[PDB]
């Protein structure tokens, strides 16, 4: 799994070990190791949500397999949930895109996964 | 829907009014309320567009519904129009990656739109 | 095809005529045009790969066709190789995700490609 957030936050307001709080607890949703896991996180964007310019975030999940129905609203709890606790975004101004990744899809070491 | 540009154009070339103008214009175009658009524009970005580093712009509109062939080429119509007025980038010089979203896919508010 | 690199690597570490490189690999790699091809590097990034903050790169290549497990295979090898020896990033930690577009979800000046 990778997870990325734009946020129009600015990057003061991104607290200390947050990067690994989100490796952490995506290792725990996910069932995979935090060594496979990335995180990447983007501040002080430019971005707008319903034309109103407060804290808001754009972010996705790529994953290969672990991606559905019930499991998707349970990352949306626990991402909204970190967003509002650490970054004081509102969780009805976040958006996450779910991507099912196929395994040969997916380049790492020189090679794809399958 | 989202929409996401990402270009070359430097910060200072971004006009004030432009996120709420996409979101204003492609709530028309997707006939959603304006509440509903997400916009996200990255300036100053390291970029080119066959081999040439003259103005460029690489885009995303992802949607739970409202995209196909006829939809998508009326899009570009509209989000080539914008991009060269406002931002001077030349319309062939812009792509545009469309994303048909599972609303299953789609996290908000702590849950999905499933 | 349009490929993006992401990086937490410094902006200095970037060598100029990376994006020229880029460009000319990727046309010989995908047999498209180089008038075709768009390359965005973003450095400077907030990241980690497995909970570390060492140099990685989270990477994505999109192409209308040209996209397959052994393909995908001759992709990575190709720009992890790059990514080691320009970037100095180790192949393990980079992703690359691989995406296969209908040319109807492809937007370039004022239409779409189907
Ligand atoms: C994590 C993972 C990282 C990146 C992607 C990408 F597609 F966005 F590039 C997808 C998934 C991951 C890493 C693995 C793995 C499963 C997942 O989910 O099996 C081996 O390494
Ligand atoms: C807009 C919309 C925003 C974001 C995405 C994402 F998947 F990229 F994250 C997709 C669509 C939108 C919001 C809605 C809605 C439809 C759309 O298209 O119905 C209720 O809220
Ligand atoms: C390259 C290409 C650029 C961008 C995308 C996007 F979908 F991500 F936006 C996809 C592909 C390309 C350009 C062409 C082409 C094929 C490819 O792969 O035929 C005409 O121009």
């Amino acid at each position: 799994p990778m997870f990325i957030v734009n946020t129009n936050v600015p990057r003061a307001s991104v607290p200390d070990g947050f990067l690994s709080e989100l490796t952490q607890q995506l290792a725990q949703a996910t069932g995979k190791p935090p060594q496979y896991i990335a995180v990447h996180v983007v501040p002080d964007q430019l971005m707008a949500f319903g034309g109103s310019s407060e804290p808001c975030a754009l972010c996705s999940l790529h994953s290969i397999g672990k991606i559905g129905g019930a499991q998707n609203r349970s990352y949306s709890k626990l991402l909204c949930g970190l967003l509002a606790e650490r970054l004081r975004i509102s969780p009805d101004r976040v958006y996450i895109n779910y991507y099912d990744m196929n395994a040969a899809n997916v380049g790492w070491n020189n090679s794809t996964f399958a």
